[PDB]
């Protein structure tokens, strides 16, 4: 720490590392990114790739939300009991990653046209989440092993903005929605789930969901 | 170990692990699935992410190309020096899969039509990692710190392939260049390069490079 996340005024790609800080009892602060700023040009050009999240954790400043997820949680002990774990951490995060990058492209370049088709595979990519539930010995706790990682914040994220996506969308998967209420729950990352730091925020930049 | 590479007869996702275990002196068994193979669906169906690569490493069975990059370098001490490098590797290996996903898109999905467009956007695309470069040690050793990592595995087949797909596209990236040929130049690396295991595969499955 300190911690600071720059950001434009959406959940987007910040909405995991938030709630993973919420959730850790830890302490950041919000620098929220205009249009007009990110038109001037000069905080574009000084982002390593051009892009937003920027995250500064004291003289560290890191750029990509799952690079800033990772820092947390090797830092924050989210990241597995071993090196098995971690593995098994990574392989869930990149393919919360995967279907995140599906999710964006509807909700920024195919809509209105690709919604439907969209919605009809929604069930064929949640399947894995609710196998790697089932394989961890019922998937009454995490998403791997019997403490909390990074990736189980990025997958709430997920499922989250797919049950808004498609209202019922988990009703087919038991371990899935369970796992979304019991994290939901969960003290600390349930008083900033109902904050207006983020229930006042857009799910994505353009209002739809 | 012992490690075990399940994945189509092509380079692809494979290219920059393979290198890794190479260069890193590490024996592997290679295991093609062929068109056909994979068109019967059951071992897709098997996968977690209905993907290849599928990795073995004794008991442990890991998909996501990236999850078994990482494992590699966490395993092998390819992940940077403390927990800040390890982030910066990171930051580096988001950014070459970021690179890595619109050059997929392109062999795949729109090579004829948007080549010319790609390519112009090129420069701006392998920038950043010019930069990072010169902001370590002149970019005189490697991505990050200096130790390999990961990281620099999957950069340097990204610059591969890139020169295939834009002859010259790292003329104006002094740093970049002679990194490649560096790299390249370590003797196992060099060595498995020049392999007919390596030589007789096509980088992509579609005849497009
Ligand atoms: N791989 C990056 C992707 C971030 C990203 O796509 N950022 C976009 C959407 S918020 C952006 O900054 N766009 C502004 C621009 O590219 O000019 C991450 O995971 O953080
Ligand atoms: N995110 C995955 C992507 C792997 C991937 O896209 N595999 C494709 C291309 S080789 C595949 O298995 N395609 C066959 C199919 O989807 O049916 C990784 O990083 O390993």
């Amino acid at each position: 720490p300190p911690y600071t996340v720059v950001y434009f005024p959406v959940r987007g790609r910040c909405a995991a590392l938030r709630m993973l800080l919420a959730d850790q009892g830890q302490s950041w602060k919000e620098e929220v990114v205009t249009v007009e700023t990110w038109q001037e040009g000069s905080l574009k050009a000084s982002c390593l790739y051009g892009q937003l999240p920027k995250f500064q954790d004291g003289d560290l400043t890191l750029y990509q939300s799952n690079t800033i997820l990772r820092h947390l949680g090797r830092t924050l002990g989210l990241y597995g009991k071993d090196q098995q774990e971690a593995a098994l951490v990574d392989m869930v995060n990149d393919g919360v990653e995967d279907l995140r990058c599906k999710y964006i492209s509807l909700i920024y370049t195919n809509y209105e046209a690709g919604k439907d088709d969209y919605v009809k595979a929604l069930p064929g990519q949640l399947k894995p989440f609710e196998t790697l539930l089932s394989q961890n010995q019922g998937g009454k706790t995490f998403i791997v092993g019997d403490q909390i990682s990074f990736a189980d914040y990025n997958l709430l994220d997920l499922l989250l903005i797919h049950e808004v996506l498609a209202p019922g969308c988990l009703d087919a998967f038991p371990l899935l929605s369970a796992y979304v209420g019991r994290l939901s729950a969960r003290p600390k990352l349930k008083a900033f789930l109902a904050s207006p730091e983020y229930v006042n925020l857009p799910i994505n930049g353009n209002g739809k969901q």
